[PDB]
């Protein structure tokens, strides 16, 4: 801040800085004397602060992200060291987490001097709404995919492990649209993996819910693979369905097509109750299982001729075969 | 540019004037008329953006917010960037204010999430009463795709409240599943009296058949509980009476 | 253009280069169709952009490719292959109808989603059987139920 700095000499009777007007530069006060002044609500100007010594002014500005609190205007002869808002902003950016200080310590002033620039209202939720919304609109670039966009905005001073507000991973956001690139260089942020959201979608489940090759590719190199605690409800959902593509999209991850539904109702024994034979014996070419009692008791050979065909039957005896070896 | 583009993120409302001018100048005289394309791209980023707000001021409630953005007249039928409506949002964070702001505000009631949620399962799957009951007065249904099947794991969960709750809504307790199952059957098995109560409150189909080519009667019976079985006969012969 | 853009899987790139006056209905030398080719690659885009623009996918041969897939299988290119609207009622390499080859297969929902656009459920093969015949021939009498269920309406106006 020191070596992008300039002095200048202001005579009594002017004004620094306008309430009304968007501080641009702020200034520090190094010698002189002059005085802080709200416009006030009764239709006049009243007093704040005389400000003379190692003292500065406009800050708390460009901290609110709101127009001037007062309306500032010199005494004496005043000598003023000024700083534009532009290389503020510049430097805060790179020197972040020394700029975590900045609001810090500002605060903890307005608590010890109220005096000072407490006189308007709360500033911690202003910062958490400038973070909030820089949240959603970096989900809405994830959205866009744009790789230099995300990569400035995150740069910036953004937190990557923040999803949306519900949960859904930035993951979500750039596969919900279909990029690539984009989810692999944003997972590399070091953003979680497995930040399952306020539904418990994965996001590898996100990813084989919107159809998208890539990320399911990406999620399983990174790792943290597809993981849920219910297995075999979505896949038979997905078996009634019909939707081979989203078939073979859960079964590319290697989610468990011999676990349970709702009742003790395996993968296979929902393939069993729909009746075809090319995705039937998909799910036990993974392990499925062709002797997994129900919640009656009964192997799905029995459920295969109870719905009407003895093909099926056919077909789970040819993947039997072994299984009857071993008996 | 640069100077303008501070101006405007300090005058964001302004900003908005500025566009809407723009817009009755490019429909009033030949400049602004030509490559409208962006400028349609424009405005739609622009009121995505303000969805993104509003969506994100209902989910921290925020009426005075919501008044500030019905002066700024950002689109209250849209949904935020994900896909999830201001009212199954406004239902899924307990808010009552909000939801009947979002009612009279013209949002509509009854829509589909992007994983296909309506508001009432966002309400009864976070407690929302209130905000059912606020549903059902304005008449918004589940038309849920997988109705049969949700109420199944529904059954399966165990959960009494989340089912009562459906059934306040108004869904069918025994729609049957994808493999044309009832949630009586498996409800009869597991043996718990309170869901088959319930099932049968706002009418059970022990006439409905399942895929094990089965009835309610059979499965119950099977369990072992006495009153589970009596119940059960008893609305087979409800059923059996019409 | 449009091959190269869906192949990589771009939407608004394919829409403004084929805005750009390129031609839509451009075969390549292996004749693919560009909807055609998106319904190959798997791009949801280029599929709804092709029929906006127009010139939409086009072939000497509807049956054959249908029965492939759905001995294949792949249901999201069944569908696909079906949204563009393709005839499910032509014949293959012989007189075989995609509604034969779908009772040829053996389940019941892709089965009839080809006769829910127009498919034959009496188009008589090459031996000149219908299909019925060669769905009880295959082993699945549930198969002739769904044929009946479609053939309800024709047996009335028959």
């Amino acid at each position: 801040i020191v070596i992008r700095l300039h002095e200048e000499y202001f005579l009594p009777g002017e004004v620094i800085t306008e309430q009304g007007n968007v501080v641009d530069h702020l200034y520090f006060v190094c010698e002189g004397l002059l005085e802080a002044l709200v416009t006030k609500t009764d239709g006049s100007e009243e007093s704040v602060t005389l400000l003379g010594p190692h003292t500065s002014f406009g800050d708390i500005s460009i901290i609110c992200n709101i127009s001037q609190p007062f309306t500032v205007r010199v005494c004496e002869l005043c000598h003023l060291l000024r700083l534009d808002k532009q290389s503020f902003s510049n430097i805060l950016e790179i020197y972040f987490h020394d700029g975590r200080t900045i609001l810090n310590n500002i605060m903890e002033e307005k608590e010890s001097n109220d005096r000072i620039k407490k006189l308007e209202s709360d500033i911690v939720i202003h910062i958490g709404k400038q973070e909030a919304e820089l949240a959603l609109k970096v989900n809405s670039a994830a959205f866009q995919g744009d790789f230099y966009q995300l990569k400035s905005l995150i740069r910036s001073g953004a937190d990557p492990n923040k999803t949306d507000y519900d949960g859904r991973s930035p993951l979500h956001l750039a596969a919900c649209r279909g990029y690539e690139d984009i989810t692999l260089f944003l997972i590399q942020e070091g953003v979680d993996v497995n930040l399952k959201d306020k539904f418990g979608h994965t996001p590898l489940f996100e990813a084989v819910k919107a159809g998208q090759e890539g990320v399911i590719g990406l999620l399983v190199k990174e790792g943290a693979s597809f993981n849920l605690e219910d297995s075999g409800n979505f896949l038979c959902t997905t078996v009634a369905k019909g939707d081979s593509d989203f078939l073979k999209r859960l079964l590319s991850s290697g989610m468990n097509p011999n676990s349970e539904d709702y009742d003790h109702r395996t993968p296979l024994h929902v393939a069993a109750s729909e009746g075809l034979f090319l995705m039937a014996k998909m799910l036990v070419e993974a392990g499925a299982s062709v002797i997994s009692k129900d919640r009656w008791g009964n192997s799905p050979l029995d459920e295969a001729r109870l719905c009407g065909n003895k093909k099926l039957i056919k077909l789970l005896e040819d993947v039997k075969n072994a299984q009857s070896s071993i008996y």
